[PDB]
C-alpha cells in the first residue's frame, strides 16, 4: 500500500501499475479502477 494524500499521485502511479490511471485515495489508502 503507499500513502497517497491526492488522487494525483495514485493517478499516475496506477497508470502503469494497472494500467488504469483512474485511481482515487483515503486516508493513507488509494483505491484504483482494477487493482
Amino acid at each position: 500500500t503507499i500513502s497517497c494524500t491526492n488522487p494525483k499521485q495514485c493517478y499516475p502511479h496506477c497508470k502503469k501499475e494497472t494500467g488504469y490511471p483512474n485511481a482515487k485515495c483515503m486516508n493513507r489508502k488509494c483505491k484504483c479502477f482494477g487493482r
